[PDB]
């Protein structure tokens, strides 16, 4: 954990080897991929970026979304994006917590809410410790009386070499 390092490895000796028409499923496999959460690299490949103009162009999009974007850019872009699943739905919402991570410390919870579509604070507290802290890309502490996220540890989304 890295662990993401060792998937980065194999996706890019795959998208370095494979046929152009395998990328937009490996794009899908990326974004699926439950220990992914650095997007940067595969974006950068040559191999990635020539999908543009291409039938798969939606596909160089999409990563280009769980690269740079939040869950509100997904809503903004939705119709001309593919459906998402439940798994890429949650990646997006976790990358999210990771960019406010990244511009503040101290999250308030009604932030949060807004940016993760989260209707209360059960439903937020149990996805930042169920999915985010469970999943090692945050460390962090819960302060119910103030609402707010304290959360001085946070996977780096612009992670590149
Ligand atoms: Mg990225
Ligand atoms: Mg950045």
């Amino acid at each position: 954990e890295q662990k993401q390092a060792e998937i980065i490895d194999q996706l890019v000796k795959r998208a370095s080897t494979c046929k152009s028409e395998a990328l937009g499923p490996l794009i899908i496999e990326a974004t699926s991929h439950p220990s992914l959460f650095a997007f940067s690299e595969i974006l950068a490949l040559p191999n990635v970026a020539q999908l543009e103009g291409t039938t798969d162009s939606v596909y160089l999009d999409l990563l280009r979304l769980f690269a740079h974007g939040t869950w509100g850019d997904y809503k903004c872009n939705a119709t001309r994006l593919p459906h998402l699943s439940p798994d890429q739905i949650l990646k997006l919402k976790q990358l999210t917590v990771l960019t406010l991570a990244e511009s503040n410390k101290v999250l308030p919870y009604d932030t949060l809410m807004v940016e993760l579509d989260v209707s209360n604070v059960r439903e937020l507290e149990d996805f930042l410790i169920n999915e985010c802290m469970y999943a090692g890309i945050v460390r962090g502490k819960l302060d119910q009386l103030k609402r707010c996220f304290e959360v001085p540890f946070a996977a780096g989304r612009d992670l590149r070499p």
